[PDB]
């Protein structure tokens, strides 16, 4: 199925053996001492140690120092480590900016990034240290397309001075087996961290002798399992696009309806920001992620024989770690859930033909019914809630033209919520998006509606005024307009000009697939 | 005209105000204060510090070094620096193999990643730190899109223990204006590279204070000056995609064409190996790149008012800089050249109707005819001149299935001629492939046919035996078979499949344009 990257020519150095054996690649074997190889070490397996450290970011300047200790671990396992480093960007930084339309898309230049110099150089196995920002799924995609063995570390939340996407995300591929138990909950410079670094070689030696590889780890059931640690632990609604975008790179299939059916097979069970109190490191002090896992997987919620980069099962790792500690109150039981089933809602209908996503609370009420206010973007919606904030009250707000090819970049949107608390406008309106909102979102807010107004998808075909009615029983966002008005709109319509005609985003509008099929740009 | 990234909402921190004045960006102030920023830390020029630092090649496994010391020198210079750091992949290392498919896309990977950062944390300028492997232009190519002031610091050849590529690029970066003087000849971890490195900030604070871009250095006469140091130098051929590519990023037209009329225009006059018999640190030991520049200029062959990053012309520069020292050999006289015209030719005809280019020394004769032998790829070539060597003497050998999308990745190819040469065949057969030749490669060898075989160009249409004339003359790769039987040709083919369908390969192909049109990927 899947044809990407280059097949090897057991030995341990199924790849690298390529250019260390035959004296034909001598030039390769020049090279190799010239960087520090002896004639033994040409012999070794040979590792790539990709960090995302950059210094405008407090979850990635850290990270050199982890790929130091990555390497000196793989090291210390008797292979040789080639460290190398890509780019990442701050969310926290672009917000608000069209600087945020570079973002999302940067999860899949970081897996081409990876794929790349994995494939050009031979490599036979890959450790990865993204930090706490949001690219982290673009390691774990890279790793699926090449299928070597391959092991991310989590570099770690800071400290506090929630489950936002990095959280949620490192907590997910915990949960998938593709992170070493306790990556995912132990805070970044914490000195476990680091010894985790020290021990992610020889974990990695373990899985070359095993031929572990990630197609062997992430299979259908445990892709299951992350959706389920999402569930409970009330993760951001952006896992719907990267578990998709994991998926699809090892030839599986996971669409927004395996979303529907895990969230409502799972109760959210975690008393977590942004939902609720705690964060990240008071998971740490009761137990860590493998607690949390371990108690879902009591409860009968996960598969427990999925192989994990541990070379053993999740419930071999999960049998002997520490249960959650008496008394916490950070993960209800199952007899008390925080919501009975999961906050990630799929709703279709009229103008979410091909699906959207939400954050359902269960206290939001079950209906919505409001005439349509259409803003062409994020801009001038902030600006007319400044100037008319009362003209808001009672609408469904729509912000379209924001997603993969509109906005361009699918662009994460934080303003427009806050505006909406701000002027007591919450509980009086929704807001529907073919963009993304941020994770304080919650409620009558419906992102990722697809098709996108870009593609003349019915968001682009509103028009102020139209009631539309969200229905969150029926998981419907419908229109009072007939189906034949809309046809009638749709016959007029023609695409707006794209924003832009050249670099990485024109790119992006060449390759990007919905929202519904994770923004994947390779297929 | 070009479209691309975010615009400044004079000041000196024309972008990063964006985020750093506005106080509903305080979540960006607030990231700032973590990463080590003071308040009046906030109101300084941001510099975006890209270096290309990867462990598995000596040309980079030092610029990590490099890049300590310019943000040492940007702070010295009273501005801020954020380093981060992209990929890059070794052709010494792939060479041969299928890591090769991955080398020439990294460059517009790199242009992509840097343009990523740049727009997303809104940086004031850009110094970039590319080693000595061949990804440099994608450097450029990512500061034309963003038209932000910049400099590449070469990271420097490493000494002897060539005209190739990286030295060909270096040298021409600095002649089109976007490099300091002497960037392109200090060697690698020379004491002066490290100085370069420290006062790339005082050179960029004066380009902030100009708002000196590079839309405003990168012109078609720079352009036109970075030609002439290749056809000056014997640069590789390679320089005709590149130069393409970096001419497009910022909005200009440069075509094959305009490569022969300054190759016509110019002689070749450098005794540099692989032509001829020094190497780089033979330049800097006579007066370096600003001295052979200098005497370009001189014999009036280059135009002296184009601006540089220096914040002047490229006269001004070269005005002061010691000449040539009396009695080197390395850098001929107009009146005794190596050559009377550049080494790279542009050819058409029957075969490659959108152009090819050639490295023509004028010392192996102006026609070659034998009868095609076709090869589908690399390795079918490799296995018939190894059971059958003598089957090879007097054709035409085609390598076809090699270019941008057929190959993929338009690989380069080294052991075609040396098989070909070990063989004792060096004067007796012609080569020809829609891909690319090493720098090892001249005479009748000819790559970039265009079309390429995977889009139905007549190279994909040749059968064994069809006499092919190649006339450096009239510059036509011509067949014998008539325009009708070729067209009865094309009207039964069918593109193969392609090889892959997954990863950054196939995003490649999607994107790729013909090597005539410099394999850019963002058109
Ligand atoms: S920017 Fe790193 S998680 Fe928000
Ligand atoms: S690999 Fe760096 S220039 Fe040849």
């Amino acid at each position: 199925s899947v044809t990407a990257d280059p097949s090897p020519p057991n030995k341990l150095n199924k790849y690298s053996s390529r250019i260390t054996e035959p004296k034909s690649q001598g030039g390769s074997q020049a090279i190799l001492h010239g960087v520090g190889l002896s004639d033994d070490d040409l012999l070794k397996p040979q590792i790539g140690i990709s960090s995302v450290w950059y210094e405008g970011n407090t979850c990635n300047m850290h990270l050199l120092k982890l790929s130091e200790a990555v390497k000196e671990g793989v090291e210390n396992a008797g292979m040789v480590g080639f460290r190398f480093n890509t780019i990442g960007v701050s969310d926290a930084i672009s917000m608000g900016t069209r600087g945020m339309c570079f973002s999302l898309q940067s999860r899949d230049l970081i897996a081409d990034s990876i794929e790349t110099v994995m494939s050009a150089q031979w490599y036979d196995g890959n450790i990865s240290i993204p930090g706490c920002d949001k690219n982290m799924p673009g390691t774990i995609m890279a790793m699926g397309r090449l299928n070597r063995p391959g092991i991310m570390v989590y570099g770690g939340t800071i400290k506090p001075g929630g489950m936002y996407t990095a959280n949620t995300m490192a907590s997910a591929i915990e949960a998938m087996g593709m992170s070493l138990p306790y990556s995912s909950s132990i805070p970044a410079e914490d000195p476990l961290k680091l010894d985790e670094c020290r021990l992610a070689g020889k974990y990695l030696l373990e899985l070359l002798k095993m031929d572990l590889k990630p197609r062997d780890i992430i299979t259908p059931k445990s892709l299951r399992n992350a959706m389920v640690s999402v569930m409970a632990l009330g993760g951001s609604t952006n896992a719907v696009l990267h578990l998709i975008a994991i998926a699809r790179s090892v030839g599986l299939e996971l669409t927004l309806d395996d979303f529907q059916k895990v969230s409502d097979a799972v109760p959210f069970l975690a008393d977590l920001k942004p939902s609720g109190k705690y964060v990240m490191e008071d998971i740490h002090k009761i137990g860590g992620t493998p607690a949390v896992l371990r108690y879902l997987l009591e409860l009968g919620l996960m598969d427990g024989d999925c192989m994990t980069v541990t070379g053993q099962t999740l419930a071999q790792n999960l049998e002997n770690v520490p249960s959650l500690t008496e008394g916490q109150e950070i993960i209800r039981p199952l007899s008390n859930p925080i919501k009975e089933t999961g906050h990630i809602q799929i709703l279709r209908g009229d103008l979410a033909p091909d699906g959207s996503v939400a954050k359902i609370t269960g206290k939001e009420g079950l209906y919505f019914s409001g005439p349509a206010l259409v803003f062409e973007g994020e801009e001038s919606m902030l600006a007319a809630i400044s100037a008319d904030p009362m003209s808001f009250k009672g609408t469904v707000v729509v912000i379209r033209g924001e997603g993969p090819k509109g906005g361009p970049g699918m662009p994460e949107m934080l303003t427009p919520t806050s505006a909406i608390m701000g002027a007591g406008l919450g509980k009086e309106c929704a807001l529907l998006t073919d963009g993304r909102f941020s994770g304080g979102s919650h409620g009558f807010v419906f992102g990722h509606i697809c098709p996108e107004a870009q593609e003349g998808g019915p968001i682009g075909l509103i028009k102020n005024g139209d009631i539309i009615t969200i229905d969150i029983g029926a998981a419907r966002i419908d229109t009072q307009v007939s189906p034949e008005e809309m046809n009638d709109r749709r016959k007029k319509w023609t695409a707006p000009a794209y924003k832009v005609n050249r670099g990485v985003l024109y790119k992006y509008i060449k390759n990007v697939q919905s929202a519904s099929d994770g923004c994947v740009t390779d297929e």
